[PDB]
């Protein structure tokens, strides 16, 4: 009854250009076996949506990357957030939820807006550059580490430690062996610094270890919950951005609404983030039998989501193809779904909207000047160069 296929959704090949395979994924059937790796997988928008909003039967305590936690031991402690289900993910989140609030919003935003203007002013005095390392790279690495509390030394470890943990995530290829052989340095790095001495007073980390005399949090939970900002706190807004100036190049019409329109600047990141998806995938497991848009999936089972899939599925997008910076984006699984969707989004909203704003009203033009060259990586979908030439307005 279930379609079996043979596509490696961690094949080079694949990350190359997903888009054909992911509609070849779609139109086999709502579940799919992928062979390869002895998973179940599901690409369409209906069933990503479920899975992720029925924590009980599809769970996150057996691991969100293809490895089984019941079966293997996981490479570094496990998450008390993403790896943890409810009741025990309850209170971890909402120490999380409430340091990265919007009311923590304002305290940021203002400073945050600052950088993001400084950074096109800069880039506009040089002209033509990368806008990955340049931009997409460079901001968040001006504005996030500093509102976590960070010190300066030592932080060439957040990017690669960030790489471990998505590629980590996928099957025991390449990607993910040689992250790991290489992972001893960015480990020992990110470890110690999630200890209250080394987290700056006011930041994300000291005051993820102010709520541990509320009874939410024990003192010795706090250095994995600031493991988390850290693990999760840039890469994929790195990919974000990089993908909304990606898009703003390759649809010179959209730039031209958006800069005629500046205020058109958070959802068209938020677009962004549907149309290049910066988490491609995340598994479950099945904590019993279930059954799944017709197929009886047995208890253990590993579930492959395709966040990209489904924000690409034309059963629930008009034209999904297509980057629509006034496009309706309420209900893309970009940052997930349910009781684990991303409590880092305003942090990432924040920084696309006043990086977005202030291309919309500094930039005339981006064109592409050079080749463009893209990261590979078990989870994330994002670029390694993007040679833009920016235009003053
Ligand atoms: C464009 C940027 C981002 C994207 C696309 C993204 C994507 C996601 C997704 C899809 C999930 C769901 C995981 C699951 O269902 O298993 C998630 C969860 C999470 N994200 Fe993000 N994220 C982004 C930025 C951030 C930032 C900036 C932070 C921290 C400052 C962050 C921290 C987290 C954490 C801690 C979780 C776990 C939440 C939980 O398990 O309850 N993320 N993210
Ligand atoms: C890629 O998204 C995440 C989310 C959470 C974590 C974490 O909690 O460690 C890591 C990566």
């Amino acid at each position: 009854t279930i379609p079996h296929l043979a596509i490696d959704p961690f094949s080079l090949d694949f990350f190359d250009d997903p888009y054909p395979d992911q509609q070849t994924l779609r139109d086999a059937g709502p579940v799919v076996y992928l062979d390869k790796w002895n998973v179940y997988g599901v690409a369409r928008y209906a069933e990503v949506h479920a899975v992720l909003n029925d924590p009980t039967t599809f769970c996150s305590s057996r691991g969100v990357g293809l490895s089984d936690f019941k079966k293997e031991k996981p490479w570094r402690p496990p998450s008390l957030i993403l790896e943890a289900d409810p009741p025990a993910h309850t209170r971890p989140r909402a120490v999380l939820s409430k340091v990265l609030s919007p009311a923590t919003m304002k305290t940021i935003r203002d400073g945050f807006a600052a950088a993001a203007d400084a950074k096109v002013d800069e880039l506009l005095q040089r002209g033509c550059i990368d806008a990955i390392a340049d931009l997409a790279e460079a901001y968040p690495l001006s504005v996030f580490p500093d509102a976590m509390g960070l010190k300066q030394e030592g932080r060439e470890h957040l990017l690669p430690y960030a790489g471990l943990v998505t590629n980590a995530f996928g099957p025991p290829n390449e990607l993910r062996q040689t992250a790991i052989e290489r992972s001893a340095p960015h480990q020992a790095y990110v470890n110690e610094q999630c200890q209250r001495p080394n987290l700056a007073p006011g930041g994300f980390g000291a005051c993820i270890h102010a709520f541990t005399d509320t009874g939410e949090i024990t003192p010795d939970e706090a250095p994995l919950l600031v493991r988390s900002l850290l693990s999760a706190g840039l890469d994929t807004t790195v990919n974000g951005i990089g993908a909304a100036v990606y898009c703003l190049a390759r649809f010179p019409g959209e730039l031209q609404r958006l800069r005629s329109d500046p205020t058109l600047a958070r959802n068209a990141f938020e677009e962004a983030v549907r149309f290049e998806s910066p988490v491609q995938t995340f598994f479950r497991t099945t904590t019993r039998e279930v059954e799944l848009g017709g197929a009886v999936i047995g208890e253990g089972e590993k579930v492959l989501m395709f966040l990209g899939s489904a924000n690409r599925d034309p059963r629930r997008w008009s034209d999904p193809d297509l980057y629509d910076i006034t496009r309706k984006t309420s209900g893309h699984v970009g940052f997930g779904s349910g009781v684990h969707m991303c409590v880092g989004q305003l942090v990432a909203r924040l920084e696309g909207e006043v990086m977005l704003s202030a291309l919309a009203r500094k930039v005339a033009a981006i064109d592409i000047d050079g080749p463009v060259k893209r990261r590979f990586n078990n989870t994330l979908r994002g670029l390694e160069s993007l040679p833009v030439k920016l235009t003053p307005a």
